[PDB]
């Protein structure tokens, strides 16, 4: 179907929610009815995971400038649910808030984890956010 043997992709880890580099060696039926095999990229190791194709994504790279981001977005942003200061891992959130002052910017998003979500986390890495294509 939609993505192919050996394509580069982002796959995202239905458990936790998060969006990971990955490439497709193998697609099947069970593009709704498509199954993709991935490995990803730097644990080869790690072996092969079925994905569905709802958890699969061309690898998008667009990243929003601050000053186009918005509210009521749907975009892809790094966030760490244990230690929220630091880096952690990629999700799609919804942009919920957006303050700025001359010094100081702020940005809050509802961050989906695929089996709950996280209303107005921080997101600390303003300037990494990313557009999903779709
Ligand atoms: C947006 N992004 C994503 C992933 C990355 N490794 C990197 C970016 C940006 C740099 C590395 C995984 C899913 C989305
Ligand atoms: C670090 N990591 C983690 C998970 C992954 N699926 C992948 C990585 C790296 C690529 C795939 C689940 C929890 C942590």
């Amino acid at each position: 179907g939609l993505y192919k043997v050996n394509e580069y992709v982002d796959a995202r880890d239905t458990n936790m929610g998060a969006w990971f580099e990955a490439q497709v060696v193998r697609v099947t039926r069970k593009e709704e009815d498509v199954i993709y095999h991935v490995k990803y990229d730097d644990y080869p190791e790690n072996g092969v995971v079925q994905m569905n194709s709802r958890d699969v994504r061309a690898r998008a790279r667009t990243i929003i400038k601050w000053q186009d981001l918005e509210v009521g977005q749907v975009v892809m942003l790094n966030y760490n649910p244990d230690n929220p200061k630091e880096r952690g891992f990629w999700y799609d959130a919804e942009i919920s808030r957006k303050r700025e002052t001359r010094t100081a910017r702020e940005l809050y998003a509802n961050v989906v984890l695929g089996d709950d979500s996280l209303n107005d986390c921080r997101i600390i890495f303003v300037d990494e956010v990313f557009k999903i294509e779709r």
